[PDB]
């Protein structure tokens, strides 16, 4: 039965892991994003982003909160960098706020106060021996671009992103050697423009706008890679990639249509963005089903993407589903159902605070092997993996700090990452989401993903959790 099959999958990779299970050169890091931690939303001449606008509308955010202050990393980054070093991480994945560099997004007048902030952050990281891994776009589009051209729905967004990428490479690439163009373009297209629960909150054209937005994100990524390779890589010597999320898709049965449905489920998540770059077009399963609503690339665009795919792939991975064929129109076009309950009543994994996040450790190994086989064994980083606790404002601080379930999550997934290396996946590193509790988008502060607790009641004090001390001991080996 499938219950037995999955039980054997978990037993084959016990939740035990040590630093020696990973290559000596493997990179361990923690990850954040600018809107979720920085605060200082109107300081240093920063322009407003679509998330500044979105969180200022009552009803968009579960707890009525916003990222105006967040965890005040904008003012406290030196102490946050110290903490990364003390926990023992060798790298730090963070994002640059586009509207700190070009407050209106138009790319013509660089904002020197924004450059100064990220230069000091980068220099502080390198003083402590921590490698910066920089996400250019982690969802905080300058609101002027949203208002003036329609944001990602307008092809011109590709050129504004190019100017932004170029400015970042020019100012920071002497010290930043790993670049991530976009974070989770799937979420921006679908949650941002189909159902509208993420900024810019659009749900008016769900059959059209999600596909325009993915089209332009793919072309924007290829443009940034092209800029980096042609202008900066020769002298700077770094690498550029993108971070895509994928919920693993395991067939719910041995029926052939369930395997086809699981393959389709991955096509609509990963292939939507990676197949244009690697094969020159969208997945055939998307073309067949979506018809004219999926834009077509010109021959010049196909040649451009094929020459500018990636140096590495960044995988954001949290969870898995069983998949059954079943004959959000994005979700309806996939003709399937996502399943967490086996027929004997048990779940494929324990749920975390987020309603979608089930802890299924064997799923990260399946995802890694799938990506390596499909895309010709590229270098892969896990750029996000982690889990959240629930805190509506009434949870005990001591319950939030004794985060045994998070420890178990990291032990069990890391054991599977180690095994995927043994399987032959060229995994170069792993980033825990997140260094510290922060603003979790439409959930507000109610979901705590940090290794480090942040006291929203008293001065945004940082308190490392049990999972932070586990990572400290793990990383010392």
């Amino acid at each position: 039965s499938m219950a037995q099959k999955l039980n054997l999958l978990n037993l084959a990779v016990p939740p035990v892991t040590h630093r020696s299970n990973f290559p000596s050169t493997f990179t361990f890091g923690v990850a954040t994003s600018a809107y979720q931690i920085e605060g200082g939303w109107n300081e240093g001449k920063k322009g407003p982003s679509i998330w500044d606008k979105f969180t200022h509308i009552e009803g968009k955010i579960l707890d009525g909160s916003n990222g105006d202050v967040a965890v005040d990393h904008y003012h406290r980054y030196k102490e946050d960098v110290d903490l990364i070093g003390q926990l023992g991480f060798g790298a730090y994945r963070f994002s640059i706020s586009w509207s700190r560099i070009f407050p209106d997004g138009l790319g013509t007048e660089v904002n020197e106060e924004g450059i100064a902030f990220y230069n000091d952050l980068i220099n502080t990281l390198l003083e402590k021996g921590i490698q910066p891994y920089v996400t250019l776009y982690h969802w905080d589009l300058p609101s002027h671009l949203q208002e003036a051209i329609g944001g990602w729905t307008n092809r011109k967004i590709v050129d504004y992103f190019g100017l932004y990428a170029d400015a970042c490479f020019a100012n920071f690439g002497d010290r930043v050697k790993h670049w991530i163009t976009l974070n989770e373009p799937l979420q921006t297209s679908v949650n941002g423009h189909c159902i509208g629960i993420f900024a810019p909150g659009r749900n008016e054209k769900p059959l059209i706008e999600p596909y325009l937005v993915s089209h332009h994100q793919v072309l924007a990524h290829a443009t940034a890679v092209s800029i980096y390779r042609s202008k900066y890589k020769e002298s700077q010597g770094g690498q550029i990639g993108l971070s895509v999320d994928c919920e693993w898709a395991e067939p719910n049965s041995e029926k052939p249509e369930d395997k086809v449905a699981a393959d389709r489920r991955i096509d609509f998540q990963l292939g939507w963005f990676l197949d244009p770059l690697f094969f020159g077009d969208y997945p055939a399963s998307m073309r067949q089903k979506l018809g004219d609503n999926l834009p077509r690339f010109t021959p010049e665009e196909k040649e451009f993407m094929l020459q500018n795919s990636w140096d590495f792939l960044g995988l954001n991975h949290y969870t898995s589903r069983l998949i059954s064929h079943v004959s959000s129109n994005f979700y309806q076009a996939q003709e399937l159902e996502r399943i967490v309950e086996l027929e004997n009543g048990d779940l494929i994994g324990e749920r975390a605070a987020s309603d979608w996040l089930y802890a299924v450790p064997w799923g990260i190994r399946k995802t890694l092997n799938y990506m390596s086989k499909k895309y010709n064994h590229p270098p892969i980083f896990i750029t996000e993996n982690g889990m959240d606790d629930e805190d509506d404002g009434s949870a005990s601080i001591h319950d939030m700090l004794d985060d045994k379930r998070r420890v178990d999550y990291f032990k069990s997934y890391l054991a599977n990452v180690s095994q995927a290396i043994e399987d032959g996946v060229d995994i170069k590193g792993y980033f825990a989401w997140s260094l510290l509790d922060n603003f979790e988008w439409a959930q507000g502060y109610t979901k705590r993903f940090g290794l480090v607790y942040v006291d929203y009641k008293n001065g945004l004090t940082r308190h490392p959790k049990s999972s932070a001390y586990w990572f400290m001991k793990f990383l010392k080996g």
